[PDB]
């Protein structure tokens, strides 16, 4: 029903900073999940972090200490802040909503590729 579409991929240094948005086309309850997964060469999908409640935050222990997640509840948007990049954070990253009525679907974006680079 509801699409999801991010935006703000792009190649980035190591040690540098990027941050990615995903707004949802339709209203997201407050009470949902509004997160990021990643999906590296090689790997399986991973989970990166989510929010819900405005504030209430969960990360991979991966990237915690280093990515930040936010969300504007009125705009239906959630954001991800990147800092301290590392060669190893190169994926496609797809945001996704969790419904919280029974925890049983989500839906997903298309993905926006972020690469970073070890080049100097
Ligand atoms: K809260
Ligand atoms: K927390
Ligand atoms: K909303
Ligand atoms: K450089």
């Amino acid at each position: 029903q509801v699409q999801l579409q991010e935006s703000g991929g792009g190649l980035v240094q190591a040690g540098g900073s990027l941050r990615l948005s995903c707004a949802a086309s339709g209203y997201i309850s407050d009470a949902y999940y509004m997160g990021w997964y990643r999906q590296a060469p090689g790997k399986e999908r991973e989970f990166v972090a989510t929010i819900t409640h405005g504030t209430n935050t969960y990360y991979a222990d991966s990237v915690k200490g280093r990515f930040t997640i936010s969300r504007d509840n009125a705009k239906n948007t959630v954001y991800l802040q990147m800092n301290s990049l590392k060669p190893e954070d190169t994926a496609v990253y797809y945001c996704a909503v969790l419904e919280t009525r029974s925890y049983s679907f989500r839906y997903w974006g298309q993905g926006t590729q972020v690469t970073v680079s070890s080049l100097e």
